[PDB]
């Protein structure tokens, strides 16, 4: 259920921290069950890391050596590493799976989850409006007759809200019957219908708001956002 | 370039400003060009909106009218609604234009900028392990040989990896010839050093950390991670 291999983590782990080590050009280590013993290679590791200096104690001895872990896992405890279980005891002593625990951890923290805070800086590029355009789209792929790339005229012929409505709710009404309602204004005040009594969304709009050569882009966004608030939200990001 | 229907925007944002006062139990407005005028009934959305008591003045002067705007300005601010050029006088001597300004800026505080905020919400259900899964999943969804499910064994055949770097780079090499490179072992080597030499990719991963019934999870994990921090980033949310 694992496939947890440490023979492999003991190479890609000290592949890893050696890369560190080479971006801040640092001495690389080579054995990971003992270089990280005295501690004085974690404070390295964490500078590059951090930014900070750490100052090493000397040590020859246990005793400094548990001072250099105690200070490492200072640093790493404000940077918000996950350490539960992991004692400087457990890495002077040479703990090989709490070692590559730490190891692992230290990963995480500054790789790992650099995907979802990649992810969050590209929400940032974007605004709301076009989060929604996102969502309508991937929501009507399997409408060909709505083709959505605004909040004003892609909305006339009440195809779009209808089949917005039908992508996450297939059971309130037939496709095929709106397709062929020849009334835009009469596929509009089914949607609305179907939003206000199966879905609980208020009429904000009427027919002629939408179906009008000239839309008012602000009334649509403010409606979709309604359906968007009580509709399943897959959207694309970055 | 705008298709602002100042007359739609009068009716659809009188709609929601009584679908909140709806939900507050509170009275209705009829005419949002003159019903806004004395400040009480900003106080009253601004109640519902933020849990607050809003004291209001008496007023049938213009001076308490203002400072009704006033109190409304400053909730708002504080609110980080957008305000820039509407002042009280404004609202207080009508201004048709910067009072549907207003009523636009509340809407996009408390229903359109909601959108985003769950986004947010859902990047918080979520890991990344889970981004990662789905970005390789769409990134390779036009490679038909390769169907990536887990940070294991989909990876052991070396499809999977040349399939990503392909579909963000089909610059660098042909599909087909990896496909028909039978040796597995000889896949993983091409797109390590495809990832190392076009990429910048330190390789983390011997073929025997792949190539093998138990890969380990963490080890790929990682070095997708790395390919994800250099190519385009699509990923699917909440």
């Amino acid at each position: 259920d694992s496939y947890e291999r440490e023979d492999v983590q003991k190479k890609t782990f000290t592949k890893w921290v050696n890369a560190q080590f080479s971006k801040f050009g640092k001495q690389h280590i080579e054995n990971l069950f003992s270089d990280l013993q005295d501690g004085r290679r974690l404070l390295d590791l964490l500078e590059g890391l951090t930014g900070q200096k750490l100052p090493k104690e000397k040590g020859s001895t246990r005793v400094h050596a548990l001072n250099n872990v105690n200070k490492a896992l200072r640093v790493l405890q404000n940077n918000n590493v996950d350490l539960v279980n992991i004692g400087s005891t457990d890495i002077v002593d040479g703990n090989h799976k709490l070692t590559l625990g730490l190891i692992w951890n230290i990963i995480l923290h500054w790789q790992v989850k650099n995907v979802m805070k990649n992810i969050m800086a590209g929400l940032q590029q974007t605004n709301s409006e076009k989060i929604l355009l996102s969502w309508v789209r991937q929501s009507t792929r399997n409408y060909p007759q709505v083709n959505v790339i605004n909040f004003t005229t892609s909305w006339s012929d009440g195809l779009a809200l209808n089949a917005l409505i039908h992508s996450h709710r297939p059971d309130l009404f037939d496709w095929n019957s709106v397709v062929s309602q020849q009334s835009a204004t009469q596929r509009l005040e089914h949607a609305f219908n179907i939003a206000r009594y199966q879905l609980g969304i208020e009429k904000l709009l009427d027919p002629e708001d939408v179906d009008t050569t000239y839309p008012d882009k602000k009334s649509i966004l403010m409606y979709i956002t309604s359906l968007f608030q009580v509709l399943p939200q897959q959207v694309s990001i970055e």
